[PDB]
């Protein structure tokens, strides 16, 4: 049971497992591609591990939507439970 904040600790390794970004940097302001550094392959990463680990599937539509925290771990919550 992750609620927002804990996708943002369960993203924070996966996000520090792909971006090694910091679970600390991962705060619910940091851009994913411009404060998370996260290019496309980051996120298209990122979005197959929350497709596995959160049973989160980005699509195109939402990959590109998510481009900020509150996007992608917002996201990952509304599946996540």
């Amino acid at each position: 049971m992750a609620d927002k904040d804990q996708i943002l600790a369960d993203m924070a390794d996966i996000v520090n497992d792909i971006t090694g970004v910091d679970q600390s940097e991962v705060t619910f302001e940091k851009s994913f591609v411009d404060d998370l550094d996260v290019d496309s392959l980051s996120m298209v990463e990122i979005i197959y591990a929350c497709d596995e680990k959160f049973g989160v599937e980005i699509p195109d539509e939402e990959s590109k939507n998510i481009k900020i925290v509150g996007d992608a771990v917002n996201y990952i919550i509304e599946h996540q439970s």
